[PDB]
């Protein structure tokens, strides 16, 4: 198509597809209802995933936003994604640890908090104001990093949870990074590379994080 | 109203209504827990129906998809109304069977990719794209009727599971059916006509599920 | 800004901040679980606000609805605030006097009939029907209310129920009438005047509740 981006998208696309059908195949025979949650909680992640990358190639995730004096291409579909599929990742985390459900509520809530605002700030059309809504959004990622450290076992489960959490710290801290420095954000690298960042980067939270953890003994009672 | 397809929504309208208040007045009494889950979900689900056939009914949940050259009209609230009603009515039944928290977040998760996927297939402007959409929710609902039939007691239990996943199985295949020869597919049957298929589907599968459910003893521990 | 109710969405926005921040650092040190559950729930609850607060007060939260010939501005950032702490809110009484999953489940669902309907109260441009909706979403709370009187402990419990269970029941029954005599309903009373009701009943419903609450020893195992 006319957006040089597509290439990402299509490239997003089929590798969310790959991976859903991966874990798919993966967690058939699983009879351990521990384990289940995990391959459950996992394969709808790059579903999807799957489904939100096909909606921006196919453009119904993509609209303008006026900002700047000019009409900035947004794709909102990767919030619906984050919305649904970043939670989701936190459970997995959560329930490794056996997690109380007030630290899992805690999660989920900062999370839907940094999605929406993040939406927010995507959707703003006074140009100074969508920073605003970046910084409360990071507050809230610093907040989930906080408690991902500070707020929480078998050795097996320890040592696939620092993994997957080090893992997720790193890629979680350079979506913030890309969007200020993206098209939604001050305009420094174009949006055909920024899409590329986000593709590179939800692939490794998603189908990376998934293979790690699902190789991982720690998710079996 | 200037809609012929007006009176299937009001008829869908009352018959929602008389249900929710038929199953509120028939729950009350009931101090078993276990019950009292079967009881709220049931009777939450035609309360959610008639709010969004009314909504249809006074034209809110109404708006119009320019696809194929022409304005089409399009009831969005449908799918508001399935995003909640659809995964409700999948608990009814794993809490009948006891299912795994797992399958049941893989019956919910997939559920909400059915509908969303739907939505969005509904509202695509590109004619062809909309039955790729189709498509990946046809397949959501497909796995969704793999698990009720492979991913699974008090025989009175099995009995009515057994029941209510046939009536489960028929109606919802009838829906992917509706929707592609309708208005938002092939436009093969009118509005009016397939207004009504899904006022009949949506009153059984919610009014007359919920009646055979409500009247079975498997709701009492 | 050219907009008179700013002060009010100023003030609600700062004292939402302020609620927030000081909650949390309330929460700091506690290790009981159960504690730990409220904490949570009721953090999340001005913080929610807090945002919705400052997007109406930066112009985000707001649209125009015609309606009587004219267009109307309507806070539909209420909505998106209500739909989420509202559930909260009745969480945090649920889970004080220990709660079935089943009225759990009809009060969370109840709740956003309520709420949901308000929102198509709201958006909807024919006069009349918007008091159909309102009157909808009046007998959802209405229900509500009564399951919190007749649908259910440590005397610290009960005694902080019955505490907050009052502040609920008055503070919620406000909403209503101010909606109905606002902006959105006769146009009785300005829109100024109707966000600084607003603003005192969020704050106190949001923040008093939470401190009323956060200070019981009802919340410890
Ligand atoms: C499946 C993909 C994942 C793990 C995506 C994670 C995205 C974030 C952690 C996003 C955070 C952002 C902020 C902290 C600042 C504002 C903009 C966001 C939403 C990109
Ligand atoms: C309360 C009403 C019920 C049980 C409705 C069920 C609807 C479905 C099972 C819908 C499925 C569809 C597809 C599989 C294909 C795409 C369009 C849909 C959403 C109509
Ligand atoms: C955090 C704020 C709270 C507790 C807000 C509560 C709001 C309600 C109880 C709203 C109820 C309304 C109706 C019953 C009628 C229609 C309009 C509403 C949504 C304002």
């Amino acid at each position: 198509t006319g957006r040089p981006e597509w290439i990402w998208l299509a490239l997003g696309t089929a590798l969310m597809g790959l991976g859903t059908l991966y874990f798919l195949v993966k967690g058939m025979g699983v009879s351990d209802p521990d384990a289940k949650k995990f391959y459950a909680i996992t394969t709808l992640v790059p579903a999807i995933a799957f489904t939100m990358y096909l909606s921006m190639l196919l453009g119904y995730g993509l609209t303008m936003v006026p900002f700047g004096g000019e009409q900035n291409p947004i794709y909102w579909a990767r919030y619906a994604d984050w919305l649904f599929t970043t939670p989701l990742l936190l459970l997995d985390l959560a329930l490794l640890v056996d997690a109380d459900q007030g630290t899992i509520l805690a999660l989920v809530g900062a999370d839907g908090i940094m999605i929406g605002t993040g939406l927010v700030g995507a959707l703003t059309k006074v140009y100074s104001y969508r920073f605003v809504w970046w910084a409360i959004s990071t507050a809230a990622m610093l907040y989930i990093l906080y408690v991902l450290f500070f707020g929480f076992m078998r050795p097996e489960v320890a040592s696939t949870f620092k993994v997957l959490r080090n893992v997720t710290v790193v890629l979680w801290s350079a979506y913030p990074v890309v969007w200020l420095i993206g098209s939604e954000g001050a305009g420094i690298v174009p949006l055909n590379i920024e899409t590329l960042l986000f593709m590179v980067l939800d692939v490794s939270a998603k189908v990376g994080f998934g293979l790690i953890l699902l190789r991982s003994r720690a998710i079996f009672g």
